DNA sequence: ACGACAGATAATTTGTCACTGTACACTACGCCTTTTGTGGAGATGTCTAATATCTACGTTTTAACAGTGGCCTTATTAAATGACTTCTCAACCTTCAC
């Protein structure tokens, strides 16, 4: 994880700010919208679904006739360019959500099918429970990926012994057990399972991606027709709500340069650093940013210099520079748009081009994975694709002359578990794992040191705000606000924390728990709890540990996961997953993480 | 011869009267002992109703709270907020413009 976002204020005059606003506003935004309303409605888009992949170029090819649409033709290339990769990630993030929530749908409709009870069970192999018993000791000696093994032998085995087998094994857990079952808690484990199938075929039910209307002309219409016509039914007058209450976006999509190159730096005269856009060369923006950023903004015109002054003899592929995305941000108060709102560079750029040793290790990787591009790919611009790629091999070679920060070492039998809890966000040992020794815990109040009171903060914040925007709701004040901006820092602190502590005992690694979905988990399981306590009585049913299913609703794992993966690849510090166990204190959970990522080195 | 007539005669008792021996001399029922049935205290032994004491019999009363039962409507779409996921993060070459 060694890509990371720097930003810096965009500053201009009035009329290339205004300029750029309309092209955004006007053409590019529009040209996205058409191009997300059509992509939807073409007739490879049920395939697209099964597929959960995009073809490469169908939005390129959308694209083309619209260039000349004078809804959209004013625009440069790269805008256009820009406009296609905006459609296009969004609906390979869309198609790729959709494949996993179906292949979620189908796995759990086939474990439903297996999941039988001993009752169950006895009739449908025919076998007494210590035969199939036996059975499973037979068919588990086989198959010792056990999990998916035993799945995989389950399918195709019509033999309804070895079938029932399977399924007995896997209810343990692919496992023998002596004890009986209890059939309430298996009857409770179906039903979860039950409204697991359910909730996920709900989440099938997504809507098409949306797009940005900033005219908002549909409501404007809708507002003219429902007060001047009679609805023809309730259904058109619950239609023309939906769209009443729809809130207008303000802000245009933003554009994405995914060539460095296509933004030029230079320093004006008042030596300020400042960048143009490629097709817009015209409009010089003024780079005003924070000094702890403004040594990237620094190196990304010499880069730039570098590689003028060695007349291209350099790669921009090890450029630091990767991206940019040129962004509105809301302004507070009034104004035209141009002038209220802010306009935003973020740059990404990859840490490890930071340094000449980190260089090197993407010199390797870029090279590794051309060489093989050029092996496998062998028209006439199919042979120009070989000879950039070929170019971008040679021109890597040639060094920018970077700092150098020799690359940290760590040891690989010292690594740092991660406990993750509702109750302590984060628990770490670090665990001499030859010597089977825990060498230091630390708890989550040791981690945040003087800042721990930022965590009684954050509850208490999270339950004013909450209170203070329902009472606002009931007044439609908009004065609604909350503590995410808190909760951020505190898994940054965190996440620092415990990388330091792992550079500080040489931990070759930072141990994190493939903890899942626990929101579909909690869920599902309240959900077959209140059902037996409150039968045929929905609002029971939500109301039963519904402070609970707020709690893990809350809980930001996956906020603290990404920040401590950031913080480590900073400093080259492995990442693992590892298996949390259920069992134990947060501490005895984080020693066992940890010790389990090392045996599970193979 | 004996004894047998009437009457003598030696007893026998009746009655006188001088003499003398004696008590009157105040001087026993009184002193003393033992038994003994009746009687007067006065230490001591006899043995109860009863007015408690002295706990328990257990029996009510409380409140605490535990368990049963009724009710609670459910859907869509938009918005705000907090999160999750996915995708992306070229680069050399050509052409026309001073």
């Amino acid at each position: 994880s060694s890509q990371i976002t720097i930003q810096a204020r965009l500053i201009s005059f009035e009329s290339n700010r205004q300029q750029l606003w309309k092209l955004m506003a006007d053409l590019n935004t529009p040209l996205i919208n058409e191009l997300l309303c059509q992509l939807g409605q073409h007739p490879d888009f049920e395939k697209w679904q099964q597929k959960g992949k995009l073809p490469s170029t169908v939005v390129s090819q959308l694209c083309q006739p619209l260039k000349t649409d004078p809804r959209f033709a004013g625009q440069p290339s790269r805008l256009y360019m820009s406009a296609i990769h905006i459609v296009d990630y969004i609906y390979k993030s869309w198609l790729a959500i959709q494949k996993r929530l179906q292949q979620q749908l189908d796995g759990k409709t086939r474990w439903l099918e297996m999941l039988n009870s001993d009752a169950e069970l006895v009739e449908l192999s025919g076998d007494t429970l210590e035969a199939i018993r036996v059975k499973a000791a037979e068919i588990l000696a086989i198959a010792m990926s056990l999990s998916k093994t035993l799945f995989d032998a389950y399918q195709e085995t019509e033999d309804i012994k070895s079938r029932s087998a399977i399924s007995y094994l896997l209810k343990n857990g692919c496992k023998l057990t002596d004890k009986e079952e209890d059939s309430e808690k298996f009857a409770k484990r179906r039903r979860q399972v039950e409204i697991q199938i359910q909730r996920l075929t709900e989440k099938l039910i997504s809507r098409m991606p949306k797009g940005r209307d900033l005219t908002n002309a549909k409501w404007l219409e809708t507002l003219l027709t429902a007060t001047t016509t009679v609805a023809e039914d309730n259904a058109q007058a619950k239609r023309w709500q939906d769209i009443l209450l729809t809130r207008s976006s303000s802000l245009p999509f933003p554009l994405v340069f995914e060539t460095n190159e296509d933004m030029v730096w230079s320093k004006n005269q008042k030596g300020r650093l400042c960048v143009h856009f490629n097709g817009l060369s015209d409009l010089i923006f003024e780079v005003y940013c924070g000094n702890r950023q403004l040594h990237w903004f620094q190196r990304f015109l010499e880069d730039q210099q570098t590689k003028r002054k060695s007349k291209n003899q350099h790669s921009s592929g090890l450029f630091t520079l990767r991206n940019g995305h040129l962004v509105w941000l809301e302004g507070e108060g009034k104004g035209e748009p141009w002038n209220l709102h802010h306009l935003t560079l973020y740059c990404c750029v990859d840490n490890r081009l930071w340094t000449e040793e980190g260089t090197e290790i993407v010199r390797q990787e870029k090279a590794d994975e051309i060489t093989k591009f050029i092996t496998n790919m062998k028209s006439d611009t199919q042979q120009a694709l070989i000879q950039r790629k070929q170019s971008t091999l040679t021109r890597i070679n040639n060094s920018f002359e970077r700092p150098s920060q020799p690359l940290y070492q760590g040891q690989s039998h010292i690594l740092v578990g991660v406990s993750l809890g509702l109750e302590k966000p984060a628990t770490v040992a670090v665990v001499d794992a030859i010597a089977n020794k825990v060498l230091a815990y630390r708890s989550i109040k040791q981690l945040l040191g003087d800042n721990y009171e930022l965590l009684n903060r954050q509850r208490r914040q999270q339950q004013y705000l909450s209170h203070e925007r329902h009472k606002a709701q009931k007044n439609f004040s908009p004065n609604q606000f909350g503590a995410s901006e808190l909760g951020q820092h505190i898994d940054r602190l965190l996440a620092k924390a415990i990388v330091a502590l792992a550079r500080t005992y040489k931990a070759g690694s930072i141990v994190l728990p493939k903890l899942g979905d626990m929101r579909e988990v909690v869920q599902s399981e309240i959900q077959a709890i209140a059902e037996q306590k409150f039968p045929g009585y929905i609002e029971g049913q939500q109301k039963y540990a519904k402070q609970y299913r707020v709690n893990v609703h809350r809980w930001s794992y996956g906020r603290l996961i990404q920040s401590i993966q950031s913080k480590a690849a900073q400093t080259g510090i492995v990442i693992e997953e590892g298996k949390q166990p259920i069992r134990g204190s947060p501490h005895d959970k984080a020693k066992e993480l940890a010790l389990s990522a090392y045996n599970l080195r193979l």
